[PDB]
């Protein structure tokens, strides 16, 4: 079937990617998806179906679904909205009641769903290709985002890990994922490595791809309620139903991946697995090891020659292609680890304070500085110079400028103690500066504040990126960051431990850091557990047993 059909209705809304290049993106994401399955996807199916089979998963009740939205969650178009919910509200817990016994009685009627253009914000680049068409975002009513929980937030918490163990991308801390490739790539004899990216994953997404990911929570032991929500939401809102604009007015239908819906990352997860690990038998790739993060994978393999390779490779993407999955730009494969990029990351290495190869994930820095540049400028929301800062703590930029920079307005607007929401793998966080430390040394571990002997590469790419945003140079940055420093050690507590771990790379006598007592109570259990982007779900950071001292 067609992945979406349209009214010609406008996707209205509520540089930045505007609404106005919604209709470029429709053209791509719209066709009619052919798939042709075979013995290999079967047996893969079969073998993930037994791992899922050891999954046991609770029913969430509405209070404990209700404090999974976030704050700023969309509103529902009966009379509520996320603060009503969370602060449960006789009227938002009894919709919820009503959508959630609507579930349990009707098991074929379409459920509602928006359609929106993400107001993603990228950098001005009038040189390569086009000024990309903004993202489609789909999703149901807030009753409905709370019902989704209660029925399956268990279940995308722990069956993916299950079914697909180590290759499960979203268990990882960034620490974790680097190890993971770093041992994965040493393991082969002659390594070889490549990353598949799809072309409109969500939209090659087909309706039986719907049926074999429910078919999958099915082998889980489920409450009967959980079970029929599972059924009627899979029927009613996973494999398709109408769209409707901002605006109240009707869109159109699809018969595809809904991109905020609870099972976006989890489903996306499953099915990009089991079609690439049926599509790596069909191509006879030796000793694979895979990666999955949503639509993003990687594969690392044992190399049988660069001819054989290129081959092995052209047979994988026409498996792919069958199982409705083709490329966007065909694969490529790599004999350096450092050379595969996926999720926009790439490994790269650095030195510790006593020497020691340290390896961490890195990336470019164009898009992370922009959009930092485009949230000091106007008061977002959701903060990505946060989440960066969390994710890429050991490199250069992050340390040497986001680090900075922040650091300094918030010194200025004495907002350090000021929690802010940010995100980590599609989930919503809110997180208080000044636990930063303690956050990145339980993440990236100690050396993260004292790595040095960059690559001359990735010092370059810093240095040009810089250069082409109009930023100062890197040694403008160490000035102001040995003031930065000295402001938040005369403050002591928090703000003092942010001034000598952050900021050690700035000061010529570093200093020996221990580890930060207090970093041991952060309940992160919530933190590197599955991927939920689309699925709105929001975690406040919590502290197990605080010490007085502190
Ligand atoms: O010695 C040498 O050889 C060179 C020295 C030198 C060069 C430039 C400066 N710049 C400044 O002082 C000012 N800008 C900045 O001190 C500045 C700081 C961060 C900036 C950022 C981002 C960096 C990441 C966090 C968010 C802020 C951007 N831009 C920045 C400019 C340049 C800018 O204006 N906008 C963009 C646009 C896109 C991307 C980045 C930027 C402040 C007053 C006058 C302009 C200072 C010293």
């Amino acid at each position: 079937s067609m992945s979406y059909t349209w009214t010609g209705a406008l996707i209205t809304p509520c540089y930045a990617t505007t609404s106005r290049s919604a209709s470029l993106r429709q053209k791509k994401v719209t066709f009619d998806r052919l798939q042709v399955l075979d013995d290999h996807y079967r047996d893969v199916l079969k073998e993930m179906k037994a791992k899922a089979s050891t999954v046991k998963a609770k029913l969430l009740s509405v209070e404990e679904a209700c404090k999974l939205t976030p704050p700023h969650s969309a509103r529902s178009k009966f009379g509520y909205g996320a603060k009503d919910v969370r602060n449960l509200s006789s009227k938002a817990v009894n919709h919820i009641r009503s959508v959630w016994k609507d579930l349990l009685e009707d098991t074929e009627t379409p459920i509602d769903t928006t359609i929106m253009a993400k107001n993603e914000v990228f950098c001005v680049q009038p040189e390569k290709g086009g000024r990309k068409p903004a993202r489609l975002i789909v999703f149901p009513d807030l009753g409905v985002r709370v019902c989704e929980k209660m029925a399956l937030y268990d279940v995308v918490s722990t069956l993916p890990q299950a079914v697909m163990g180590s290759s499960y991308g979203f268990q990882y801390s960034p620490g974790q994922r680097v190890e993971f490739l770093v041992n994965a790539w040493k393991a082969k004899k002659c390594p070889m490595g490549f990353a598949y990216d799809t072309r409109c994953f969500d939209s090659t997404v087909t309706e039986n791809d719907i049926r074999v990911e429910e078919s999958i929570y099915q082998c889980c032991d489920l409450a009967p309620e959980a079970r029929q929500a599972i059924r009627s939401l899979t029927e009613r809102l996973y494999i398709g139903g109408p769209l409707t604009n901002s605006k109240g007015q009707n869109c159109g239908y699809r018969r595809c991946r809904a991109s905020g819906v609870l099972t976006t990352s989890c489903g996306n997860t499953l099915t990009c697995y089991l079609k690439a690990a049926a599509a790596c038998r069909a191509a006879k790739l030796q000793d694979c090891t895979m990666l999955v993060c949503g639509d993003d994978l990687v594969v690392i393999c044992e190399s049988a020659g660069t001819q054989e390779d290129e081959a092995s490779l052209r047979a994988f993407t026409e498996a792919m292609t069958r199982y409705s999955a083709p490329p966007g730009d065909p694969p490529k494969p790599e004999y350096d680890l450092e050379l595969i990029t996926s999720c926009s990351s790439n490994v790269s290495v650095a030195h510790d304070a006593s020497g020691k190869r340290v390896y961490y994930l890195t990336r470019d820095p164009t898009t992370p500085l922009a959009r930092a540049a485009w949230e000091t400028a106007r008061h977002t929301p959701v903060n990505s110079w946060l989440g960066n800062i969390i994710m890429y703590a050991p490199t250069l930029w992050a340390r040497m400028i986001l680090m900075t920079h922040f650091f300094s307005i918030l010194l200025a607007q004495e907002q350090l103690e000021k929690a802010l929401d940010c995100q980590i793998y599609g989930a919503c966080y809110s997180i208080e500066p000044l636990d930063l430390p303690q956050i990145i040394q339980r993440l990236h571990g100690l050396s993260a504040f004292s790595l040095h002997s960059y690559s001359p590469g990735e010092i370059n790419r810093v240095a040009s990126c810089l250069r082409k945003l109009g930023v100062p140079p890197l040694r403008v940055w160490r000035h102001r960051a040995r003031s930065v420093r000295a402001r938040l050690l005369s403050q002591g507590g928090r703000a003092a431990t942010c001034g000598k771990y952050l900021f050690n790379w700035a000061v010529r006598t570093k200093l020996k850091l221990t580890p930060i007592p207090a970093a041991s109570q952060l309940d992160l259990s919530s933190w590197f557990v599955a991927g939920y982007s689309g699925g709105d779900i929001y975690h406040s950071l919590s502290r197990a047993r605080p010490r007085w001292f502190m």
